[PDB]
């Protein structure tokens, strides 16, 4: 399969997450940033690129978080932590960032496919 890779920014015990502005399907929805692995390269390597791109800032790419998500049958969706080296995010290609607490979580308007990590981004902020 092809790696699409994504990032659970975690700062000042808040999470970064990213609103989707394409297509219209995912539009105005919520997702962990990132995308994906192009030839030659590794998932850390993959993930710091995207979130260079899309936030502007150089993240340090850590553990893995929650499962893998099988996307379609070509496509696995991959979440690492990352903490921030440097920088403060802004949208490049986003709709919208926003940090949530624990609260927050839960009740937010998510990607669908990322809805599985729920639980594993309220223990992360727990
Ligand atoms: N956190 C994310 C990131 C991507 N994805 C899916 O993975 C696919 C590739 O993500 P993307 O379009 O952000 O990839 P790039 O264009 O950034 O390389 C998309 O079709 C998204 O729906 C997801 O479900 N959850």
């Amino acid at each position: 399969k092809q790696i699409v890779v994504a990032g659970a920014l975690i700062s000042r015990g808040t999470l970064l997450v990213a609103q989707r502005d394409r297509p219209a399907e995912l539009a105005g929805l919520w997702e962990l940033p990132g995308g994906k692995v192009t030839p030659g390269e590794s998932d850390a390597d993959a993930l710091a690129r995207e979130l260079r791109e899309e936030l502007g800032v150089d993240v340090a790419v850590g553990e893995r978080l929650g499962a893998d998500v099988a996307l379609n049958d070509a496509m696995t969706l991959r979440a690492y932590r990352v903490t921030l080296r440097s920088g403060s995010p802004h949208p490049h290609d986003h709709r919208a960032l926003r940090w949530v607490g624990a609260d927050e979580i839960d009740g937010l308007a998510w990607v669908p496919a990322d809805r599985a990590w729920v639980p594993d981004l309220v223990a992360a902020l727990s």
